[PDB]
């Protein structure tokens, strides 16, 4: 049977699913690790024990325990990101979409969801891999990993909560793909991992971490890189936050054993209710439990790894969205509202800057403010709003990704860069937010090809182009068709630094994506904060 | 006789001079102080003793002892600024141009020449007051004052070389005008002092200094202000430079008396030959002997005087030229040449920045470089050249004058600001230098009205407009004609900050002259250098 697959862990039974008036096979909820519950909480994952009989993989698995956004009850714009299944600590499963008839040895794409390392699900409607697997004829895999304290509580030095266990979950799912995808028609020597935001940062971390490098061939990073200021902390800050978490739950703090044991007795929701109270500063775009530079997963600091070429050398395709910051300002910066134009005063502007660069002394806050203010029109509410939007996006996403790409390209075997600047016509978020963080995802997964969702014809065409770029890159290491007549996505080189825009207009090639600001955020400010 | 005038110091005999096919009276070389020679060198000036008989004032006086530019022998462009008369320490004289028939009580304008406090003459062809006195019917006075070490050697604490004696010379000439101009037809209650560069800085210093305030009514400052980074030094740096001067001439340095006495035995040219060896840094736009914040001429620091309104409150008219810095780069920055386009490489650019902001640490040099570099085209030779030009002008002239104007306007009784951006058609300097430092002077003195000099008809019209603005402002405190139909030069206010361009095109009003850069140079950088 096409729906029956015998893997090294046991037999699995999938289901047939309709897609664009056709069909493909789907294997949902395949377990790749033992349930991280009880004494296993905070612990590194262990391989799932083989099972007898047939595993029923016809329905989505549970979603990991996580914080749930309720800032806009009922609003589709934010609820489309919330868990759509029962949450449970028993959440390490993966999903596979296989073309029909089943391929013999085709390209594999493994999706790693984003969510700031504190949220995310592989089962969201925007992550349905059936469209992409069908249209491009690839085996699509989406995995899951523990988030928040459950996946990133770090008490370096103890084996009970080492940290980075969330990244080990991903690695474990990748190990399973490497060992079993051949039975689903996938070629294990041609797997591309791709993700967005925290997922993009995760992809970059597997490229850096020695233990993950041999598990995949190529990589795609969307709006996220390993060196982002929010993607990781030191072992000291990790330790400091773990202890403060324990203090909010009145736990014994005399020893690691004491704390860990007390945290393992708490119900999942009890840790989630106080998870945000451990941040060191009043801030925006900063999360509590994230990866930590431990000396194991990451041999040394990320900057030294990037300078010495200590990372997997292969081809990579990456880029960012035009307005990465508007989402974090809406939820946490004074002056912004979902139902108004959010024109910002001078007052709130400087207030926003303090919230965006929390680690900066007063001289630094002034450097930023000067770099983003137009003194010929300083009380222009619209310029201050967009100025704050640029700051958040440049500092948190764009400038960090440009640093990575320029460092990587010196040792890589091929780089392709994009700038997504098309605002979907059916967006429910206000206009001032622009090309929002995470909204390029729907084009990558082909949601525009389904009429009932209400996209324009040019948006459907844009989705096919992107799907074909991502898939062609996954297969060959070059998003361009060998002998095509279409416009060519030039290769990003240390010298020219070319990149393309991604929208419904005729392709246009550019150079040095936001260099002015990246030099400020990657060279000047760090130096200023270090000297003063 | 129209050419004979009886002043409080004695009788003076002038001469009749032709001007634009007409005539006026000129009284040249009238002494206002005792010759500062021998034991009087470095000493404060003393009033000229009255004389019997008639003083022959038909020819120009000698020029003060000064450094002479020889970088371009024969070149009119630079030699038009050199002394055109025999140099002598006996140089404290003034010149007066009086309309014919002699007025009864008309407006007076006193010119103070520039030259970085190390050079300058009242007898240069560009300073001939006959055109302006004739065309606007005003009594025009140009004075002289000691420059270089002779006028600014400062050994605070000793009465033999207190410092600022060069400013006291100017004040003395102003005292004479106040006490005697009535006999030449001038109204002593309506005297406007005006000057360019060091002269403009001098005018601003008389506005600040308690002892000079009652000697004039209004003031005009061209490309120079008292708070410029080159216009003054502390008593400590003054002392340090005086001692180093003595060391270059192998003088006894055990005591002030010892040093001073040794310096008074030196020939004038001996001090001038080593005057440039005392600068603390390798620099551009910095001069050896300049005014010093002594606690006498200047009660306290200039910044505190400006903040507390401790200065003469009246009307002022001031502005700058578009390219104030090109002159100092030509003479002292690597890469620039008089006979080439001077396209500058990255190398020489950063080399120029180090020379322009000598007092800056490495973090500061980086702030400047980032603020003036276009990272999308960093090796563009023309952008680096103009970028260096802007830096020198903004830091040394424009941003300092904008700080002064904004501080003054809060307590003044009327401010008028201009931006001169017309490059004379007959300039002998290369094109890359643009609207050069000091070349608005020829329009103020009406040189364009004389055919044989070769200006265009629109330049002659521009000169009359400027002469009428300066003169009308001198008479009433407003450059605009009461009921005119011509375009109005708006008043500069703290709120709107309006200013006008000055060229051959229809007047245009603007706002916030180079604010972006002025905020960088007046608020951010000082803070950065103070914290680091």
């Amino acid at each position: 049977s096409e729906l029956l697959v015998n893997t090294k862990s046991g037999k699995v039974m999938g289901t047939r699913v309709p897609v664009l008036s056709s069909h493909i096979s789907a294997f949902l909820g395949i377990p790749f690790a033992e349930p991280p519950v009880g004494n296993m909480r905070f612990r590194r994952p262990e391989p799932k024990k083989p099972w007898s009989g047939v595993w029923n993989a016809s329905t989505y698995p549970n979603n990991c325990q996580q914080y749930v956004d309720e800032q806009f009850p009922g609003f589709s714009g934010s609820e489309m990101w919330n868990p759509n299944r029962e949450m449970s600590e028993d959440c390490l499963y993966l999903n596979i979409w296989v073309p029909s008839p089943r391929p013999k040895s085709t390209t594999v794409m493994v999706w790693i969801y984003g969510g700031g390392f504190y949220s995310g699900s592989s089962t969201l409607d925007v992550y349905n891999g059936k469209y992409l697997a069908y249209t491009e004829e690839v085996v699509l895999v989406s995995l899951s990993y523990r988030v928040g304290a459950f996946g990133f509580l770090a008490l370096h030095g103890s084996q009970e909560a080492p940290g980075n266990v969330g990244l080990l979950d991903q690695r474990m799912a990748l190990q399973w793909v490497h060992d079993n995808i051949q039975f689903f028609g996938g070629d294990p020597k041609t797997v591309t991992i791709f993700g967005e935001s925290a997922g993009g940062a995760s992809v970059g971390m597997h490229i850096l971490s020695p233990g993950s490098r041999d598990l995949f061939r190529r990589a795609i990073l969307q709006s996220g890189s390993p060196n982002c200021p929010w993607a990781s902390v030191s072992v000291a800050e990790g330790r400091r936050r773990a202890v403060e978490l324990g203090r909010n739950l009145n736990c014994n703090l005399n020893s690691d054993e004491e704390l860990i044991h007390c945290l393992r007795e708490k119900k999942p929701q009890e840790l989630i209710d106080v998870e945000w109270n451990v941040l060191p500063f009043d801030s925006i775009f900063r999360f509590s439990f994230v990866p930590v530079i431990d000396g194991e997963f990451f041999p040394t600091s990320l900057e030294s790894m990037l300078n010495s070429g200590n990372f997997k050398k292969t081809q990579i395709l990456l880029g960012v969205n035009k307005d990465e910051g508007s989402f974090f300002l809406l939820y946490g910066a004074p002056g912004f509202s979902k139902d108004s134009e959010s024109k910002i005063s001078r007052e709130d502007f400087m207030s926003g800057v303090k919230l965006s660069v929390p680690h900066a002394n007063d001289l630094g806050l002034d450097a930023v403010t000067l770099q983003y203010t137009d003194w010929m029109d300083d009380n222009n509410g619209i310029k201050n709003r967009d100025g704050l939007d640029d700051i958040v996006g440049d500092h948190n996403v764009i400038c960090p990704l440009m640093h990575f790409v320029n460092k990587y390209t010196k040792f890589g075997n091929g780089t392709y860069l994009y700038f997504f600047n098309h605002r979907a016509s059916n967006l429910v978020w206000p206009e001032w937010m622009g090309v929002i963080h995470g909204y390029e995802i729907e084009f990558v997964f082909g949601l525009p090809l389904v009429k009932e969702l209400n996209y324009t014809a040019e948006e459907e065409a844009l989705s096919r182009r992107i799907m074909h770029y991502w898939a062609t890159f996954a297969k060959t290491g070059n998003p361009n068709e060998p002998h095509s007549q279409e416009s060519k996505w030039p290769l990003f080189t240390t010298k020219e630094q070319k990149f393309i825009d991604l929208n419904t207009e005729p392709m246009k090639v550019h150079q040095r994506l936001r260099v002015q600001m990246c030099v400020f955020w990657n060279q000047f400010l760090p130096k200023l904060l270090n000297a003063t």
